[PDB]
DNA sequence: AGATTGCAGCACCTGAGTTTCGCGTATGGTCACCCACTACACTACTCGGTCAGGCTCTTACCAGCTTAACTACAGTTGATCGGACG
């Protein structure tokens, strides 16, 4: 297909592979976020951001990646 | 596992935000024409002085006389004048 404007990505699965690629470990996070927040229209369950949640997802900013003070 | 049903994918008609546009309406700009005012040199008719022409008025008579005044001769006294003073 000549996928060149947003309207060419008509199929939902085609949109996700075109916008997010096929790295299996990356696609997990999208499935977790979808199930953990689809019903969260204006607010989300406290139980979903907790470190033990079945839907827990957390990406640390690059400044946190290793100790920087020294 | 079939009769009932939803998802959602395909295609084509459609709708607005956005744009480009045409005109109104009106405004500053070109430039062409012809007008007003000015003026140096000129055109030309009249007025004016001068002159002649020639018609015109007014004089004053000649010698004499006879009505009218001067116009000379003539004598003691002025006061500027010269030229020298203060």
């Amino acid at each position: 297909r000549p996928i060149r404007l947003l309207k060419d990505l008509s199929s939902a699965r085609d949109k996700i592979e075109r916008i997010y690629g096929l790295n299996k470990e990356k696609l997990l996070l999208l499935a977790k976020v979808k199930e953990g927040f689809e019903t969260s229209v204006f607010d989300f369950p406290f139980k979903n951001i907790q470190p033990d949640s079945p839907y827990f997802v957390c990406l640390d900013p690059p400044c946190k990646k290793e100790s920087a003070y020294n």
